[PDB]
């Protein structure tokens, strides 16, 4: 079996014709950014299940299967809460002027773009209020994901949405993982990862996430298998001090506002219905990753994205689509995984927030 | 009994601390607009009931019953289709100037206004292509419902999200219309209505939703009880001209794109389930008044809206309920006839669509 493995660089662009792209801003009071989803020619068939709802919501609706729209082409992740929606409108501008959306006349330049695109909340954590995301830097991030080539490294940590992002007061941000399945098909998640919850388990340190790790994946990162008891001990001292600080310097304790934003995505021909599927069913690998999830204040969004290149089967359906649904989850548990590690701690006038690796590596 | 009649003006302004807002841009290749209903200080309990989805829609998923936020301060309608959420922006830039919507830190000037929007597709009716509403477009109509006092008559007809309205090929608009209850609780509707039906039964010339108006409400716009053959074959033919010279401008015949946006609203207490069902409820109104509705292409959505101000009751509750609910559905077909009625026509580069009265009155 060819299954079980890592598509190439372990995440979304595996899955062939996907691109990512990501605009940020740090540094003079900010620390925000957009992350764009960038489907290929033609667009993907998309569904979405949100738990939590907005403030940070855009274009749901038209992704529930009944409707007439039938694919879309990109899929907005941002900062700066319901302000920063304002970055899917510099998109929409892109995407009409590539031709790229519904048609609506006769003349092939006449295009509605369907962008969905849900925000999380990170305002003030580089020290000015109104520092989030707009129009121009919408724009600059699927400019970005439009330059590059099919199956590029996808850049994890830091960077786009997760430039400003925090899980259970540590620095979340970006990351992404894939998995090949038997049938060849491959199955991957970008997640920006800003929740209430912890990503690590306050009785032994250890990542959640962790056990749903491929063999070998997270190596590269260092972290040893055994947490000493007096290092847990010190990183929990740390995590203290550092939301006591980040809360006087905001005035105010944590956002009320936290979550964890998501691309799941397969190049396995779905229905909008079964994507819908895949875009439930991927919450559970948010489960499985953060304790506890899904709050009265926490706005967890899933889209999931299908390319339609490779049939289901090369009951057998629902076998084949099995197979789809639980990598979902598994590949999204391993995201947010990757954005714990990949991430660097920050310090600024609106927060700090240390890096996982800061305190156990 | 007090109920049965209209409020002071027949209008969604009638529900006491609700105001409403246009802008609009007319002439030089543009008839389109924004349409702002503003809640008074504290918001309004909201909910939703989208049938078609986007393309258009903003923040519906915030309007969940169980989601955080418990209250909004304004709800968007407009132009543009998916291009003219960027209005909403500008929407949410003034409530954040004004220190409303929900709170995000200890300092009150710290908010995240929850902004629902659902734009209707006139795209070119002007002549010109990428004239659609923006945020400043946004900001205009907000400001304008602010400058209003209490209890101000709204306009009718070709303004606002109206402006480039068309409704089965005739001149649609704005519209509006309120009942009072047996309690003293109003219930009112406005309704930007673009669909792709017909509010004139094709048999005779009538207006579907006339038989749900209230005694003599209609009588000030002048059209007679008995339609003469010739009057109805008249205006069928003139009607099939003004298409058939609509889809010669545009270089293809009508819009894949239709719908109707409406907001209800009431001054009885409603929890945001009971909204939710008042939302839903609402569009056996629109079924009405227009037929056919909410066919695969058809973004219908409309908003619900309490002002908490009279409790339900001054099964009982679910009578008191049962009211409201129905007189949800009368105001909304009323409120279509207005709009229909209010209208005149127009003739652009981008369409010729008479009016109701230019072809019946
Ligand atoms: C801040 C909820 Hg995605
Ligand atoms: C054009 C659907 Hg509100």
């Amino acid at each position: 079996g060819i299954g079980g493995v890592p598509g190439p660089h372990n995440g979304l662009t595996d899955v062939p014709g996907v691109r990512v792209g990501h605009a940020g801003r740090t540094g003079d009071g900010w620390l925000t950014g957009v992350t764009v989803v960038l489907a290929p020619p033609g667009g993907a068939v998309a569904a979405v299940d949100v738990r939590g709802g907005g403030p940070g919501t855009r274009e749901t609706d038209a992704l529930d299967p009944r409707n007439l729209v039938q694919t879309i082409d990109a899929v907005v992740l941002t900062g700066g809460s319901a302000f920063g929606l304002d970055a899917a409108g510099g998109v929409a501008a892109w995407l009409e002027e590539q031709g790229r959306g519904f048609p609506v006349g006769a003349d092939p330049s006449q295009v509605v773009p369907v962008v969905p695109a849900a925000a999380l909340f990170d305002l003030g954590r580089g020290g000015t209020w109104r520092a989030r995301p707009d129009a121009a830097l919408g724009r600059a991030a699927v400019e970005a994901a439009a330059a590059r080539p099919e199956g590029d490294p996808v850049e994890q940590g830091g960077v786009g949405a997760g430039t400003g992002a925090v899980v259970g007061g540590l620095k979340g941000g970006i990351g992404t993982a894939s998995v090949v399945l038997d049938s060849g098909a491959t199955v991957a998640a970008l997640a920006a990862v800003n929740a209430a919850g912890s990503a690590v388990d306050p009785a032994t340190g250890v990542l959640y996430g962790a056990r749903t790790g491929l063999p070998g994946e997270f190596a590269g990162y260092g972290v040893p298998d055994a947490i000493g008891a007096d290092t847990h001990a010190r990183a929990r001292a740390r995590l203290a001090e550092a939301a006591e600080e980040t809360a006087r310097r905001r005035a105010g304790g944590a956002a009320t506002l936290n979550c964890t934003l998501a691309v799941v995505a397969t190049d396995a021909t779905l229905t909008r219905a079964q994507a819908q599927k895949l875009a439930g069913t991927a919450h559970d690998g948010l489960a499985r990753a953060v304790r506890p999830v899904h709050l009265l204040s926490d706005g967890d969004t899933v889209f999931a994205l299908s390319t339609g290149r490779r049939p289901l089967l090369p009951h057998l359906e629902a076998g084949a689509l099995n197979e789809v649904l639980a990598a979902g989850a598994d590949v999204l548990t391993r995201a947010v995984v990757h954005a714990v590690l990949a991430a660097t701690g920050v310090d600024t006038p609106g927060g700090v927030h240390p890096s996982y690796r800061e305190l156990y590596a």
